């Protein structure tokens, strides 16, 4: 009954699927490695789920987008795995992690037995019940982090079509929600506390432009309120949302976007832990020796900015899986592999627009381009200038070079000698780099 293996990675998303790829790559053998999911599907691109999927007509589904295709890889179907004597343990959640005997406890009492250990667990989702909201129970309070997740938001669209929507939380998740239950033909309200939108990357100059476009488009934006408690019906259905300021919005669904956190309870006192997550090395080791921590849950050494950091970035999510599997293969040949040296790289999408932001949101910072909302195509930016260097940028609406040129601008921190010069030159400058 209890399976062994000499590779187990923990969890089934971005970072389980992209160090599945980099083990076939390292010649992995039948056998050898095994998935353990509570996921009853295989690993996909999890920021296709509130893009995409959310599509009132040729929406994004599985197969479509299991890893690696979000990155330009070869689709890996449940076929990908078995074919290659990988084992991919689906809908199995682990309830116990015991690191010095090297064994995992599924919830069905199973037990999995393992020589190197990869923790991908990801995130969990917060939700307002987590804070003791009134009323936050009610059905039709939805929140957005796994596929059954949005399942359940793809069915209560059709179910409340042409209704009214309340999204809670203005952050891009709350901004690509917004937009989808909008394309879907509600009646949407979007509300959160900041003075601003995306306040922990956008600077009210970019805010501003997001904001406008959406508003053109319908979205009511309520900036600087929050949700406090809910109204239901008898079948325990939300019906409303009340604000901090007293306002009653009306809801047949209401979306949460508030936010996540890593998911490390299983190594809680086994593991050194550091800014919310389990500490690694430059390798993604933990303190235990044979123990990886990848992904969301992985606080690391962020090489250009020399100090440890913790990201909730897709890039860093297939880039961090493939950094561990190259450690571990690589301890077993002798061979040397290169710290760890991440560029900071976020997107977001949502209606037609598209952005991408490299390097880090620190200094004084310059907006240029075209942001005008009412434009067909705006392409706007903005750097961040710190110690005389730009050390961030962003870009709307850049094509796969202009984007190149940001990240570029962002890995090697160019002077600046004149701010009010670097706006004039503004898209510009990261071509002549
Ligand atoms: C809706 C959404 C949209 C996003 N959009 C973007 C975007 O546009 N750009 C971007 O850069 N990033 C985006 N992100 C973030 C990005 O997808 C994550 O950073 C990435 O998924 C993290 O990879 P991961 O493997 O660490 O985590 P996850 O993909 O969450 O993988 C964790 C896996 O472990 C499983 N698991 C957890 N605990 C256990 C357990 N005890 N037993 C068994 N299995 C377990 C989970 O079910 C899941 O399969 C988005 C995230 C979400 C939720
Ligand atoms: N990229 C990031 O900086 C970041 C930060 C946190 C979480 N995340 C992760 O990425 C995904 C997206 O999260 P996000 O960026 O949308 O989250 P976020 O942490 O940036 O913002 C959550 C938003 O909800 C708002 N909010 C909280 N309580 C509220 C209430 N009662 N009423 C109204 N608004 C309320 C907050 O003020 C904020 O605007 C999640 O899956 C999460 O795991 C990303």
């Amino acid at each position: 009954s209890e399976k062994h293996f000499k590779y187990v990675i923990l969890g089934g998303g971005v970072a389980a699927g992209y160090a599945a790829r980099e083990f076939a790559k390292q010649g992995v053998k039948p056998g050898e490695l095994a998935i353990i999911s509570k996921e009853a599907v295989a690993p996909y691109e999890r920021p296709a789920l509130s893009k995409g999927y959310l599509f009132p007509q040729n929406a994004a589904r599985l197969p479509g987008f299991h890893v690696c295709v979000g990155s330009g890889g070869e689709r890996q179907l449940p076929e990908w795995y078995s074919e290659k004597g990988i084992e991919l343990i689906l809908s199995t959640e682990i309830v116990k992690a015991d690191l010095s005997t090297k064994t995992l406890t599924s919830a069905a009492g199973a037990t999995f037995t393992y020589e190197i250990l990869i923790i991908a667990t990801g995130s969990s989702v917060i939700k307002l019940t987590d804070f003791g909201t009134q009323g936050a129970d009610s059905n039709n309070i939805l929140y957005l982090r796994e596929i059954d997740d949005a399942d359940k938001l793809v069915a209560a669209i059709q179910a409340k079509k042409g209704g009214k929507a309340v999204v809670v939380g203005g952050g891009y998740i709350g901004l690509e929600l917004s937009a989808a239950l909008k394309i879907n033909d509600f009646d949407v309200t979007m509300v959160f506390p900041e003075p601003w939108c995306m306040p922990r990357l956008f600077t009210a100059d970019i805010a501003a432009f997001y904001e406008a476009y959406y508003t053109n488009k319908g979205v009511k934006v309520l900036k600087g309120t929050l949700a406090v408690g809910f109204d239901a019906n008898a079948n325990g259905d939300v019906t409303a949302v009340k604000l901090k300021d007293g306002k009653v919005l009306e809801a047949d669904i209401v979306v949460v976007g508030v936010g996540g956190r890593p998911l490390t309870t299983l190594f809680k006192g086994q593991v050194a832990e550091e800014k919310g997550g389990i500490k690694t090395d430059a390798f993604f080791e933990t303190s235990v020796p044979g123990v990886y921590a990848i992904g969301d849950v992985a606080t690391f050494p962020l090489k250009m900015y020399n100090e440890l950091r913790r990201v909730e970035h897709v890039d860093h999510s297939r880039k961090s899986a493939e950094q561990a599997v190259k450690a571990i293969k690589g301890k077993e040949s002798g061979e040397s592999v290169p710290e760890y040296d991440y560029l900071p790289y976020f997107y977001s999408r949502s209606f037609d627009l598209g952005w991408q932001f490299y390097g880090d949101n620190v200094g004084e910072t310059i907006l240029f381009g075209d942001s005008d909302p009412t434009s067909s195509k705006p392409k706007f930016g903005s750097y961040w200038i710190k110690d005389g260097k730009v050390f961030g940028a962003f870009l709307e609406g850049g094509s796969p070079d202009e984007n190149n040129a940001i990240a570029k601008v962002a890995k090697t921190q160019p002077p600046v000698a004149s701010i009010e010069e670097l706006k004039k030159e503004g898209l510009q400058f990261a071509s002549k780099i």
